[PDB]
């Protein structure tokens, strides 16, 4: 072991068929009695908005971190003149289901609060860049599976069909064992004729928005609390709840759907109280984890097509401690698409190709001054983007075998970049993941349109996420967003007990 | 750090792409020398049971845990009267297969012994349950692959042709890396014609049971075993075998494939010994751990078609011991679809959607009732259900272009629940899961029947699954059951070393 | 206690849902400022060969593992007489795409020389049954993703077209969240008809061989190089790049495509360099770990078609030392395949099915000789195969329902054994994986023939992995086999602290 | 019908009663036919109870 150049201690193991012989342990796996599911319904729920009001029923009862709440709906359709005839009925086999997820991607902010102190997340916009991070195979089949599920791989509808991956198609199509497309789900068809179609079925969603989560692994729940309210607010057109395909779209502009309605019913909330064993006793003060994040967008103009590049800054937007991870994409901009029932329910929610990112952080000019745009892909995936280099920098030329049409060429959804702050974009001495305050953040990145049919003009957006304590002991719960000194950030000591692999888990 | 709420401790840990300084030693891999593989041929094979009997090359070995079993086969279709035409060819491209599990799905029970010691899981029913259950996709691919397995999703094969993920398609047609359908399986056909069919083959099975694994993980082998024995008593039905779509059959129920014969010649078993290194010793008593599953089935003798819901109560048994885990679904039941060859064949393996489950514990009544058939499926997938929320409660709907025929439901797969009783029963203090007391369940619950086509009789299950050691010693083999006493639960102290995350590896 | 003697530890672990009390530690995550990327175009960059120098800033930096190297291209091919004509597009739909991955399975050999002294594995032949092996579905959407990916299945690709996982396909027809085929990556078709086509992109292509990765898992990155250096050099031929399917072409039969010409543009490779912080001191000298992957081979005079079956015999191999692992396959011969274009475009990469392995590894002399076929692929899987058993022996049965055209069988790849030496094999006591010996083997494995049409000429591989620790400091790099030594080797006391699965990982 | 006491102090009686409105239309089957009487029959018809 020791000989070659420095010795080296010398370990032996044993191949796995054999132990035989190690401790073997007999471990009884305890648990509180009393695991109960309480449904809430909403108090005062409306149109464009819901409320609750949830207290855990006693003081001292832990409650578990995963919730949701189920919101039954409806909807008609209607055919507007002239679209030059309509033949066949308005949905079509595969061409209409909802937008994934339904749901949020409507809510214009969701407000919770704690204990009596409120946290708040802004659900629109954050969650369908937050949604390609970091699902696991496994787990877009897990809880992910109540709402529809697959994003939109495609930069426009109308090329879609007829695919296997149409995101927007019956069950049947799905290969075995693996994400079925969004008109899968399920609903009741009251009606569906010419002229006019009317809807209905109960649909899931799940609350996002820490310390609550959503993902695989489950952690120690909430308590002792007192109090407890979840406040939705939905944006006002609510017709970005269906989605459609431009393919049926009459040839010289119009569609065959506008207008359309869309209704509510009570929806209640689902929560589970698990009151634990008298004999084990639970702190009377206690701390979680708690990440809190935000949004800044920068319109720019003018707009590229079809597809050509330009050069995007933005101005210095200063931030009070290093966020833990910070997104980056360019979506196309909202103030167009908001416009018709018909924009809406057509258009994709992806992104624009980045071609290259360069970024500043104060004093620092320039940090991945000239990182292939490749190179951006690279990490992440290394923090879970999971979609191969092909949907980054999407566009898949496709030729086709006859004589003689010119082969098209397919826009594919462009990357979202995000860059875990202290480990990929190096920092400075005695600075840390939630150290304060006050460093200045720029950042200049170039885009590519690829888009074949739509001029588009662009937006930036960048996503923050802070790394935070907060302890909740009843009664309050104060939370704090500096928890490191700067002297003491310095100057701990390194440990290989932990492996950074783990960290990876521990994630919101 | 401190300057929190409360002082946390602090820890520095680096990011991997440079770790780069700690003790790295050396590591030497040393595990016996002479493996080997041998194949008993079975002593006394019959056209109604296999039978087979293996001892170990000679003390100081380590029988490895995974086991299978071959079985060279025979059939012969014939074409009925008088449905014909009969048109075109007995067998179709994408229309048959074997069923999956075969040689597990018509085998009744599977006894083996060890030390004279006999442990068995009666195969039949179970399988079909567990196999859902516990497997991810990196598993399917692995061991799992060599039986077919692509496992039923369809209510009715009927409708089930010709989609991307029909169970019983061709090799083509599956995506590349995913579960393919059960007519990828080699199998020669010596003729096929109409009126005529013959197939010969040689298929594998991977004997299920509590010591063997049959998943890829791999744990200490039997060690140190004087005698072994295994058992298979297949059911006289035998006809269960194949899989046949209902499309091409009538007028009227009708089916063409009436009436086949199957043959087996001297089936095999594998067995690996390893023999470990002469200077590292055994120890001579060890202690595995040992799981035992048994079935309660009671069926009611109604009906309900073709998408009424009901409700039934499983009634009263009597335990010993809390199970660690237990699994509950409604399925259609076998009294009915035995008789005839055409209901023998053609009937697919799903159980029924369930509306919601409601238990009772000894003296609770109770428990867990007010849970939406939406809550009770979030437990599991926490340990590990591995399906889509669109499976489960499965019923769908497919939109209908062209007017004006209305749009049809397809009925997907059942949903079958699972609940470790400590995380998910909730339970009184000083009972961990697989203590010995007296106290009795019930189980109720209400349950719709979702296929379209026909009248179908459900029944019940409730497959629980106790733990204990068994403690393997030259010669003999104690088994027990309840291995903590009453006293012992109450003041166990807690480790924070392990943790629960692990416990779903160790399975089960 | 207790109550199965030997009686045994109780401990009682909590519910993943309630804690609540335990050690919870911030954990401030640090690494050194100022990480950067610079792509390195190369000068001297040949169609024939190229080639690239490019030195770390200093020593103390530490550099990335990971390297990849990007490079633009062009094509043109044109209309072969005397199959004319002849009609529609040179290329098609489906039936066209690039060898993957091209530029690795292009290029002859690969060397990078570190500090000084060089280390390079001929890159030609390992590669394709080297990548079949580590790869989950996880990493296959990972890095790799980067050049085309996805695998040979089918043994002519004349046969499989249309198929939802024909390898070479348009991206629709590939199903969501998975492997999708070579035809999906990028290529600017300048023009296409006829007689002609032109065609330019840039594709990439990760550097293999050890240090670099590879699976992230990403590690301690090498620091502290003055210089290094990479050299390709491509075999002369060129025109294996490019991918074909035998449908198109005539039925005696001329193909369609002969003759065609490739060059390159500026190609240039991309690696980081980290910068450690002040504060945390990186030692003068440090120790990776470092494989090298030998190659020898052998073939037979003797053919075998259609689908008939042989033994040999291999040639004895003598080995420097106990291996790591060990990868033995028989596939299609090199010696042909290089003449005519035709052919060498059309033949696939698979191997040919296994039905005996037999080999004499150490005196033992009689290895395996009795193990089914299945159990290979059984204890090979348990080394990350990756593939279903059916695929593995490939040969599947497909009828139709047309009276009466006789059914046809599909060829679908063999397999590559593999068998992890201290694992596997066995190996006299005192022997571990690395010591230094002198020890050799020879081979002797039948073999069966799967695909219908050609006359396969059959040839034999070993590939090989020694294991030894490689020292950089700067300015030295002693690289060392047999570390280990034998009177050390027994004595080695064990540990029960690492685990196996954990050296499952460190694979390179 | 998912409702909420007002201030959870206050007792809820317990008989409580749901009412529907409701519309049906009826048409007669030929043959039998015909059929001269009204489709609705003085002492013969009414709701099955309770409906």
């Amino acid at each position: 072991m020791s000989n070659s150049a420095i010795p080296l201690n010398v370990v032996a193991v044993q191949e796995p068929r054999l132990e035989l012989n190690n401790e073997r342990t007999w471990v009884v796996v305890k648990g509180g009695q009393q695991v109960t599911y309480y449904p809430f319904p909403s108090t005062s729920f409306s149109s464009n908005q819901f409320n609750f009001i949830c207290n855990p029923p006693s003081a001292q009862t832990v409650l578990d971190r995963l919730v949701f709440i189920q919101v039954p709906y409806d909807i008609t359709f209607t055919a507007n003149p002239s679209h030059a005839g309509i033949t066949e009925n308005l949905l079509q086999p595969g061409r209409d289901a909802f937008r994934a997820f339904p749901i949020s991607s409507i809510t214009n902010t969701l407000n919770a609060t704690i204990n009596g102190f409120p946290v708040n997340i802004e659900l629109a916009q954050i969650i369908h860049a937050l949604s390609r991070y970091h699902t696991p195979l496994k787990v877009k089949n897990g809880w992910m599976s109540m709402q529809p599920s697959f994003e939109d791989n495609y930069q426009s509808y109308r090329d879609a069909d007829g695919a296997n991956n149409n995101p927007l198609g019956v069950f049947t199509s799905a290969a075995g064992l693996s994400e079925l497309p969004r008109g899968s789900y399920t609903m009741n068809v009251v009606t569906n004729t010419t002229t006019t179609a009317r809807i209905t079925g109960v649909l899931y969603e799940q609350v996002f928005l820490p310390p609550f989560l959503w993902d695989g692994e489950q952690a120690g729940g909430l308590a002792n609390l007192t109090s407890l309210t979840f406040n939705w607010v939905l944006n006002n057109n609510l017709a970005r709840i269906w989605s459609h395909s431009d393919i049926t779209n009459d040839v010289s502009g119009n569609s065959t759907i506008g207008s359309m309605n869309i209704s509510f019913q009570q929806p209640s909330m689902y929560l589970g109280f698990v009151t634990p064993r008298l004999n084990i006793p639970i702190p009377p003060r206690i701390t979680y984890p708690y990440f809190k994040l935000s949004r800044y967008t920068t319109q720019f103009q003018n707009t590229l097509a079809p597809n050509a590049s330009s050069t995007f800054k933005s101005n210095v937007v200063q931030l009070d401690s290093i966020p833990r991870k910070l997104y980056l994409f360019v979506k196309q901009s909202d103030n167009v698409i908001y416009q018709n029932l018909n924009n809406q329910i057509t258009t994709p929610d992806v992104f624009l190709q980045i071609n290259n990112l360069n970024l500043t952080w104060n004093n620092q000019q320039g940090i991945l001054s000239g990182a292939s745009s490749q190179n951006l892909y690279d990490f992440s995936v290394q923090n879970g983007y999971n979609k191969t280099w092909s949907e980054f920098n999407g566009v898949t030329q496709q030729f086709n075998g006859v004589s003689g049409q010119p082969t098209k060429v397919i826009g594919l959804e462009g990357g979202i970049v995000c860059l875990e702050l202290g480990k990929d974009v190096g920092l400075r001495d005695d600075e840390a993941e939630g150290v304060i305050g006050n460093f200045n953040l720029q950042v200049q990145m170039t885009v590519t349109n690829t888009n074949q049919y739509v001029t588009v003009t662009p937006d930036m957006y960048i996503v923050a996420v802070y790394d935070g304590t907060l302890v909740i002991s009843n009664t309050s719960a104060m939370a704090s967003i500096g928890v490191a000194s700067k002297e003491e950030v310095l100057n701990a000591r390194i440990t290989h007990g932990v492996s950074y692999n783990e960290l990876q888990r521990i994630y919101g």
